[PDB]
């Protein structure tokens, strides 16, 4: 059972696919795949996992089977009627933005018009989950995919993960992601999903750089506590830069929701000094 937008949900009002429409094409490091004729993304649960595993992967369909976003990728069926068990999903040609930001670094292409709507995307999901009362937990660059590589791309929150297992480990905690009350206390609000959203700021504008770079994770628990914050990204704007900082605000409740964030990055786009600053190469 699962419960958002004010309805509960079971594995019956997922759109259960038969096994025999749905083909492979390829793997994509997860599948592409084929059901008719519809292109598709296969997310496979191992026929090799415990019962723990197997809820978990159930609970995840259910979660992004009830959005209704442009920039949260649809949940197109499932196949769990058959072995192995199937997600189907929105196919996201793009790849994850992490990767893109590391191949499309600006090389011997892209510019800061386009990263700013990158963040305005993914902003633009997160309110919606935000207005929603749904909290992500793991807003980071890797969890971000894109329609295609091109011109008119567009982002979407992809993966669901996180919220799905507090629904696993200390060395496994996004600590870079995290705000202090979080791998402090373990509180988890709307406003964790704000300070992930200034690190992942970080790392569209650094051209998918690792969040404080040379620092561990210990070291970087102990670097935020304190009040240490990361530097801006090589060439970033100051504008983009307040944001995240603002993102990065000690107390929660001094750090802006995603409609104020959104607003925000909007102005960026309305400054030339903003879009006209060259990228590093
Ligand atoms: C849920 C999902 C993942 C993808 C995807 C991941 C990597 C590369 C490419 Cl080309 C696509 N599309 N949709």
């Amino acid at each position: 059972n699962y419960c958002f937008a004010g309805k509960t949900s079971s594995i019956s009002d997922l759109k259960e696919v038969p096994r025999k429409n749905i083909t492979l094409i390829r793997g994509l490091g997860v599948y592409e795949g084929q059901v008719s004729p519809l292109q598709v993304a296969v997310k496979t649960l191992p026929e090799v996992c415990s019962e723990q595993d197997e809820l978990d992967f159930l609970m995840e369909a259910l979660i992004i089977s009830k959005f209704n976003h442009q920039n949260i990728v649809r949940c197109i069926g499932v196949s769990l009627q058959s072995l192995p068990r199937f997600i189907l999903l929105e196919l996201m040609a793009g790849g994850d933005l992490k990767s893109f930001l590391r191949e499309t670094r600006p090389r011997p292409s892209l510019a800061m018009l386009d990263l700013l709507h990158v963040a305005r995307d993914i902003a633009c999901g997160c309110q919606y989950l935000e207005e929603n009362h749904f909290i992500h937990r793991d807003i980071a660059a890797r969890n971000c995919l894109l329609t295609c590589p091109g011109p008119g791309r567009v982002a979407k929150i992809g993966d669901f993960g996180m919220a799905r297992d507090i629904y696993g480990g200390c060395a496994m905690l996004p600590v870079k992601w995290m705000p202090p009350e979080a791998f402090m206390e373990g509180i988890f609000t709307s406003k964790t999903d704000t300070w992930s959203f200034g690190v992942l700021l970080w790392e569209i504008f650094s051209l998918g750089y690792m969040p404080y770079p040379s620092k561990s994770n210990q070291e970087v628990l102990e670097f935020v506590t304190s009040g240490g914050r990361m530097d801006p990204p090589k060439n970033c704007p100051g504008p983009v830069y307040r944001i995240m900082t603002q993102c990065w605000q000690h107390q929660p409740e001094d750090r802006p929701n995603f409609a104020i964030i959104l607003e925000r990055i909007e102005y960026c786009t309305q400054d030339p000094d903003v879009i006209n600053t060259a990228l590093p190469i």
